DNA sequence: TATATGTATGTGTGTATATATACACATATATATATATA
């Protein structure tokens, strides 16, 4: 570690935070991804959206999902 | 046609009760707006 920190590399990994929070997180090039968690349902048309992305409130995701025009016309009502 | 005469509003003081709003600053994301293509 004290060659690695005369030379600049990186040798033990430094990653992010996953406490409190119970989505998953994946690395694509030269950044990381935060995902939510669905839950898919053909027997009564519904998803059941259990999380969020990380640092996400929740009432303006809700009344971000209600603006949009071309998602609003697959879906009855929003209920939380 | 002037007069009263009983109506109705209306700020104002101290000590209480509960709230509201404009602006700066960076950067990533967004949702609709727009040419001209035709």
């Amino acid at each position: 570690l004290h060659y690695a920190i005369k030379h600049k590399i990186t040798i033990l990994p430094l990653r992010p935070s996953n406490y409190n929070f119970k989505g998953h997180l994946k690395r694509f090039g030269q950044y990381y991804y935060s995902y939510g968690t669905y839950v898919i349902s053909e027997q009564r048309n519904i998803i059941t959206i259990t999380e969020l992305p990380l640092r996400v409130p929740t009432v303006a995701y809700i009344e971000s999902i209600k603006k949009s025009s071309n998602r609003m016309t697959f879906i009855e009502e929003i209920i939380d």
